[PDB]
């Protein structure tokens, strides 16, 4: 009863209620590494999460979000292609029904099993709801997950998923340190794009890390046991909650590394 990922309300249908779906700066995209241009003027990213204050985890019927206190300049992203300071508000993942699909961005048409999105908003706009109406309002740090060794820093998220199995369940989720979800390198590609879910607003500077993190098959299985439906309703497993690659059109993807 609204948009989703099924055959009847999935990404190919979104344009009917969100005509920006066919706009000029939609996300995600395929990152063609033979075409992305190294840009030695790009600055190093500064990811400052030491004071991050997580609050809550919520199943919103499309994914689960871990939300942070963003009332002050605690956990912020600066530098790289960005001007000024972007505050962390929430992170979530997109993932597949099988290990060979699930990421939203692709790298040379390669799909990863999942992708983490750490969502931040530009403090010059005062609040998140103002920021999404601006073309430089958000910065989303995207990180690929490949199936491999377990990620210790993810285990606290995987352990709480039982408690938010269905749409509209939430649980207290404090003292969670998002630093534990970062790879070793912060090398990245960057391009101007959009939210990858309705309302698909064209307000995001994408920063996509080159190095994936590794998660175990038991960890990603736990994501796949979540439900899109609410309690009581017919069970629909929360899998394949990814939007496919959208045309790059007149954009250039920049690499921070050569
Ligand atoms: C008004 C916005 C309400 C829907 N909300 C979002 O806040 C949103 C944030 C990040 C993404 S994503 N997947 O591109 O990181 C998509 C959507
Ligand atoms: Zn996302």
């Amino acid at each position: 009863h609204h948009w989703g990922y099924g055959k009847h309300n999935g990404p190919e249908h979104w344009h009917k209620d969100f005509p920006i779906a066919k706009g000029e700066r939609q996300s995600p995209v395929d990152i063609d590494t033979h075409t992305a241009k190294y840009d030695p003027s790009l600055k190093p990213l500064s990811v400052s999460y030491d004071q991050a204050t997580s609050l809550r985890i919520l199943n919103n019927g499309h994914a689960f979000n871990v939300e942070f206190d963003d009332s002050q300049d605690k956990a912020v992203l600066k530098g790289g292609p960005l001007d000024g300071t972007y505050r962390l508000i929430q992170f979530h993942f997109h993932w597949g029904s099988l290990d060979g699909q699930g990421s939203e961005h692709t790298v040379d048409k390669k799909k990863y099993a999942a992708e983490l999105h750490l969502v931040h908003w530009n403090t010059k706009y005062g609040d998140f709801g103002k920021a999404v109406q601006q073309p430089d309002g958000l910065a989303v740090l995207g990180i690929f997950l490949k199936v491999g060794s377990a990620k210790p820093g993810l285990q606290k998220v995987v352990d709480v998923l039982d408690s938010i199995k269905t749409k509209g369940k939430s649980a207290d989720f404090t003292n969670f340190d998002p630093r534990g979800l970062l790879p070793e390198s912060l090398d990245y590609w960057t391009y101007p794009g959009s939210l990858t879910t309705p309302p698909l607003l064209e307000c995001v500077t994408w920063i996509v890390l080159k190095e994936p993190i590794s998660v175990s098959s038991e960890q990603v299985l736990k994501f796949r046991k979540l439900n899109f439906n609410g309690e009581g309703e017919p069970e629909e497993l929360m899998v394949d909650n990814w939007r496919p690659a959208q045309p790059l059109k007149n954009r250039q993807i920049k690499a921070s590394f050569k």
